């Protein structure tokens, strides 16, 4: 029996560890039981966002000191997934996952379970291609076993951090005689997100393997996962996976549920995800621990038939706009802008939409 | 008796007059009866946004050929208020106000009424100061009379276009030995917006004159109008005013209602403005002609106690972010992102909030 | 006897026609003799830059009334070539090319001359391929004849407006069951610019015909023109070619010379272009009429072995940065940032460089 | 005992990249205990929300702490870390590492490179942009001069400073204590902190008389400026860190520093003059450059040599980003290398629209 506790912690800057330290110093968190930290950091969330790496370095430094181990050991032990971009009213914060073994009686209900797995590092020419899909799928299965979830229907959110391309890395690949999937560094984020998402879909049985090929990645939007949430960053060269679902072997006082936003203003889907996590009315919103969602600009350039400029705006990249919009929609339903919204939902929900999960107290 | 008709028209680009031309060619709009056009244009909505002037030039040129008068005569006759910034999912469009005297009977109930007034041009050193406040107040009272509205309680939205400062204008003021209200081009938009808004509050009796001074402008956030909506532009040197309310002397089949968003995620206020316009349920949402709202970053840097980076972000100006947020919130309630949202709400609703009006079919 | 006059005119805004009006009112410019207007407009010079069309509309309106013809016809009579993006210290301005016939003898030598020619309309499947390269080469040789320029070594600047692919133009090629060179409209602008530039290089003997194939277009960057300056347009279906050079049979009081910037900080090329235009010392800089250059971010992500962030910067489009740098380098040599630096330099100078022409008084 | 300053300009791959510094320490070329200052160009936006500055300092402090066997806190008390964000245009991210060795050699003939470092006390938020910051910076500049063994302020050629800014939380702290701040805006507070710090340099070096400086002059009287001050603001510190760089008759350095002042953003003549002042008389001698260090800014007039630009009107790109791109490009066009230090925002640093420019060169 394992019990998962989840702490959503406001942050003052990317390197702010004070909220986590307060929970450790008060005895609410044993640092040795932390298994994953999922952050919203306030950089631009795109290629040249160094707040993600700054936040991970700061958390790993702090935990290494608290645990008496090296930073390298902390990064091998704990998943650090930092999603940049806190546009609009979205509030920077970290969500800390704590897992402990407990001797507790079995109960009929399934309760929150979390699992973690890491892939090998990828060469730049593997991003957005079948090697990334297949390695991610293996890691997702590994993380499910870590979460003691055997039925993929009980997986409600699979959070992934994945790499991207920079000009220097594209040049390194070229020197080795290799072509990368795309030469635009911003677009490279989409291919890494999309290949990683398809790996989730493959692992969970949402899509059969014979449908996935290099040619389909970031092209066939009818191929998608309903629970994958992927996020790209300059600060890592592999994929990190957090599987979140419900398990019969869990003693948690939390559950997770989810829905899929059909488009960026689909407040009905927010309410559906809340209801799936056991929150039946506005009066029960106080049981939210966090809301986690993917947002994107639709390839059509429209929302319910209405044109917008997200794909056209050379001044502001579209994943920034999408995060602002979907965080605002969620905030207006739950009354709190301190929720997790990540942009770029290639093969995550339909084109223009994305998965949305809610972790709630029972 | 005056009859007011309002046409919300999607646009393909700032210079797109095709939707208006279709309505004119079909006889649905007599172009001599246009009194005002309120646009959302897809520039950045800040200082160097030339889509506002591009849209006005294109409309004035089109109408001048249709009316057989000069472009200069068109701009003397018709209010052209172009609000730039179509961030997030906000859809570019124009709202065309048609007004005509009619021989019609007096039916019980007040109906939509519209009035228009222009101020004199301002020197750069008059923006953000009492000269602009007092001259705007005079014009608002004049526009109320044009609308045949006696009671300020029947005024529901006062839309204003006002000037700003460029570097060249500031330097010229310096050469003339005059100090401007602020030496920052972007911040001059806030002072022009704020002084114009206080001109509205003064005219409508929302604030007594003895509380307004140069020192209060963009400083005393307890002073605000609940119906003022102001928008700044490089493309004009005066203020243009549209007063919108309801009158006993209106033969319109439309009504306007309003509320005030207490902050950027106040969906309750959107529903309240809908109800005030006679839209009592989701099934009646199709009676919306348009929704018009002001949005802004709160000076505290927070929403409901939660930090955001709108005031810190040197890459994206905060009025851009506020527009994306509040449009998304409105879009999630009414199911349509083609609504008017303008950013920067100094003395327009409380600090961090802004007025929101709904024009609806009866 | 051909005589070309060239007027570089500072502008206060995209719609500012006052400087051109002053020259027409004084009689220095007969508007019927204007053949082309090359503009630097202060929008972002990227996808959503409406200052280009705003400037053209304002000039077309003003000239339409001076010439007594419609705006549609003046746009066919005069080549309006608007390059957005005035980053760094680059000063917005327009350059007006006047072509007239004079009763004078030939100046003792070679003097400025312009020639114009047009290709056939290109089917969508032909854009960015040998059909466009070969047809442009033909039209360049015709424009040289029109300019009375026999030696291709006397051609120093070839402005080309070339087409692009749209969704319907691609859906027309697939309706005919054909394949276009690339699927998206944006990348098609690169292929159109590049094929047009190689057509110049082929027409002038800058490269050998047997080096150009479909496979080499936008691939073999060792192939390039030293004088071509190409830009894509949404309206035209063919290539509009303007050859600028020096003819033995000209009465112009101006000459043109050029060089090629090897990279973005090649001040040596700026000085060499000045010297080719007959400016031999700092004391003769006031003879410059304009400098016309292309800027480009090097695909390697490095300049003279030094990394930069242009291709990794998600906040600022790399073409904006390249224009700022190249303008500043030229300004550091000539003491004047009011020069024409444009982007989109495929096969125009080497990768990361671009042509640079100087028009000077004799 | 004899000071010998060595200066290493090291390309970086990212803000947290310590590899080039590590290569020099591992080879024995740098004794890490002799590092006195590191001046960085980091590739964030160089404006308010640039966290590459703190990321770079944290990464260097954690690396050096481990090499020296001391805590990160001790490293930051011993070594100046001045990270200037913003690497626009072709400007190449890099760090410049100042090493002060104690050598068993006489002083070299004449005057050779000398460096001194001093830290001010922390400033209360209501002191930024005001005389308290000016006077305290002036005291620190005089202390750093004596650390450098530079007697004559004419032999100071560049004074590099990192200074604080106002956050919303610091403004609220001041208000809770009954104090008002110089300006209620973080971005503008950077200008005031930069400008007051630069006037402290001017006062310490005798470039401006004390009776010309008052709170009302700061960021208003642009006729008042230092010709060697270079100041840079950020969120990660509450004091000013000062590096004085000049030439001393008590130095064994194989380097010298010279400077000029750019009158405007395209003043290549000033770049050449700074080169000549550092002993570089011809183009072939450019290979003697160790680094070029300069301040850039958008002129308040909105023009350069009578020509309008959009820097101050451009709401998409802050003007300090544009100024850095321009002045780096101008310097790179002269010296053939974009890996030079250019910092934006030059209040009371050279005239309005210009800024000091210094060259460290091998002899
Ligand atoms: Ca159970
Ligand atoms: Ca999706
Ligand atoms: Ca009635
Ligand atoms: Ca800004
Ligand atoms: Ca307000
Ligand atoms: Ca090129
Ligand atoms: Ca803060
Ligand atoms: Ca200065
Ligand atoms: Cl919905
Ligand atoms: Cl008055
Ligand atoms: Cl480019
Ligand atoms: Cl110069």
């Amino acid at each position: 029996m394992q019990k998962v506790e989840v702490f959503r912690i406001p942050t003052a800057s990317p390197d702010d560890i004070s909220g986590l330290a307060t929970l450790i110093d008060s005895g609410k968190i044993n640092p040795a039981e932390i298994v994953a930290i999922l952050g919203k950091t306030e950089g631009n969330g795109c290629v040249n966002d160094f707040t993600r790496g700054f936040a991970t370095q700061s958390l790993a430094m702090y935990l290494a000191e608290k645990l008496g181990i090296s930073r390298e050991e902390v990064v091998k032990k704990v998943a650090f997934i930092m999603s940049g971009g806190t546009e609009g009213v979205m509030t920077p914060h970290i969500t800390v996952f704590v897992r402990k073994d407990v001797a507790a009686p079995a109960a009929p209900g399934k309760r929150l379970a979390v699992g973690v797995a890491f892939t090998r590092d990828f060469l730049p020419e593997e991003l957005g291609r079948m090697e990334q899909v297949n390695e991610v799928a293996r890691a997702v299965k590994e993380a499910m076993k870590d979460a003691q979830i055997d039925d993929p229907r009980d997986v409600h959110f699979v959070q992934i951090k994945c790499p991207l391309l920079t000009a220097e890395r594209i040049e390194d690949a070229k020197r080795r005689g290799k072509d990368v999937v795309v030469n635009d560094t911003y677009k490279s984020m989409a291919y890494s997100r999309g290949a990683s998402a398809l790996g989730v879909a493959l692992a969970l049985g949402e899509i059969s393997a014979d449908k996935i090929s290099n040619e389909a990645i970031c092209h066939d939007w009818n191929l998608y996962s309903s629970v994958a949430s992927t996020s790209a960053g300059v600060e890592l060269l592999n994929d990190e996976i957090i599987v979140v679902g419900n398990s019969t072997n869990s003693a948690s006082d939390l559950v997770i549920g989810h829905s899929v936003m059909k488009d960026a203003i689909d407040a009905d889907a927010v309410r559906a995800a809340l209801k799936d996590a056991g929150i039946r009315s506005d009066d029960e919103m106080d049981r939210i621990v966090n809301v986690l969602a993917k947002a994107e600009a639709a390839s059509s350039g429209t929302v319910r038939g209405r044109r917008n400029t997200m794909l056209d705006d050379s001044d502001i990249n579209h994943t920034r706009s999408a995060r602002a919009v979907v965080n605002a929609v969620i905030a207006s339903v739950v009354g709190d802008p301190m929720v997790y919204v990540s942009g770029g939902a290639e093969h995550q929900g339909p084109d223009g939409g994305g998965p949305i999960a809610v972790i709630a107290r029972v």
